[PDB]
């Protein structure tokens, strides 16, 4: 799961270089962070991310053209490798050395029992 | 994976209960009542237009609700992430591993056994 | 996968339905099946269903609040049922059977041994 | 995985037909391939995909009723293929024959141990 700290990099770092950008123009998504966050979020959530957000501002901004595209790809990417990381930390290491302190005492118990019978080797002697 | 539907059911419940006492003042189109409490939670747990159509309009007079959708959207998806997760693992379809505790745990008392009737005929 | 069949029922259906009920008020989305069978689809795929389709909907008709929460539901299910009936449709020794031929002799051994006795 | 080239054949392809179609009608979403493509991936995105260019082609273009359709599902179907693509690959040692050197000498030991009683009962009667 924790990822969990890369995508809160990712989230944290995006929104910080759009309230950079954008904010001058769009202080409505961008302004500060407060606001970048939540849009972003909301951009990641793909409710009105470029017919809302994108597109507009790209109407003044078409650096952003990646800015947009690129975060949404990144986003889904870790969230792809996140939400399929709880998949195979779900499926599953312990049934190991269980079995070996089982036959790793056997054994001495059987030495053990040689020397028993061998101190009663030692036994005419 | 059901016992989270009921939960799952709870959330559900409770963050409409919250809602409809919050917003319906204000948002009595989707928040009057439960009745519409429940679908607009419902299309916010669907992310159809759920800031640009319900909660940024909310938050417009109330900043408080920034949370409120934020919070049940993560909230929501982290239980049908383990819901539908819960459905995978409930699909998905051996005994020998304690079949080999059964051999070693009786060898082991069989050599136990040995050793007391070898010590057992050594007084002898 | 074929739920496939069943899906491309409830598809089918619902649109009949909903062309049945609203085309006279929505001819825009449920005027035939042309646009039902769209609309549905559009409806299946979360694009502004409520806020664009239902709520709209639903302000002459009460009674649809169902019809397309019901269908969302109906169809995320049977969608996640054939997604997740791809994945299980999709996923296709000794060393453990041997490991009971030493011990299951081995005991056999010790047998023997304890059997050693007067 | 790589379906990746396919899905980057798909997405070029669509991209390029759209282009040709609406861009004279259309040269908001579909004028070139620059913007035909991110067209395409918010219609990939489904971010108002029919409401907001679909059905709005389709107005003009009845033709399109099926290059979103199709496209949405192709892409959707190329993806549903290659998310549980890595749900199969990135997904699905020793100890083995470290247990037959502790089996396989345990033994030897219990030989040792049949001959060294046979030693000493035999050596004490
Ligand atoms: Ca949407």
């Amino acid at each position: 799961i924790a990822i969990a700290l890369l995508l809160l990099v990712i989230f944290y770092v995006f929104a910080v270089m759009g309230t950079k950008l954008f904010a001058q123009s769009f202080p409505e998504w961008f302004g500060t962070l407060g606001a970048s966050m939540y849009t972003l979020f909301q951009v990641m959530t793909l409710e009105s991310w470029s017919m809302g957000i994108a597109r507009p501002v790209i109407e003044a901004y078409p650096w952003a053209w990646i800015y947009f595209v690129s975060f949404i790809l990144v986003s889904s990417f870790t969230v792809l490798n996140l939400f399929i990381g709880i998949i195979i930390e779900s499926m599953q290491i312990e049934q190991e050395q269980r079995a070996h302190d089982e036959r790793l005492e056997m054994l001495q118990l059987i030495r053990d029992l040689s020397s028993k019978v061998d101190r009663l080797e030692r036994r005419s002697g």
